[PDB]
């Protein structure tokens, strides 16, 4: 039940997530807050959701419910993940890149995950 915009407004373990993602100290130091607008749109059964930092970098993806995908978080990571979807929550699982999405309370409400330090973040509506 995306289909809207986002604005991105707390991340938690920017530190612990980045040591073991893997970027450069100058990146992790501006990323604590660099803010983010989110959105996402769908067709059928065809979501497409889209990140992006001011910056140049962005997080694009575009995936289906059930059948596959294939996901690029940062970058030089390409992944395939199965996305299902359970009660008004989409998920997906990747070999090093879990996340997931959810809709509550008129809100966005999001992870992402890596085999033991978790990355919750939480994002509002603007739509």
């Amino acid at each position: 039940a995306f289909t809207g915009k986002y604005e991105i407004e707390s991340e938690k373990n920017y530190d612990e997530f980045m040591k073991r993602l893997a970027l450069p100290s100058d990146a992790i130091d501006k990323a604590r807050n660099l803010k983010i607008i989110s959105e996402v749109k769908q067709d059928g059964q065809n979501f497409t959701w889209s990140q992006q930092y001011p910056g140049g970098h962005s997080i694009t993806n575009t995936f289906t419910i059930g059948k596959e995908c294939d996901i690029e978080t940062i970058g030089g990571k390409k992944f395939k993940a199965t996305v299902q979807m359970e009660g008004g929550k989409v998920v997906v699982n990747s070999p090093n890149y879990h996340h997931t999405a959810e809709i509550v309370d008129g809100k966005l409400v999001e992870v992402s995950t890596v085999g033991g330090v978790s990355y919750e973040r939480v994002s509002k509506k603007l739509a």
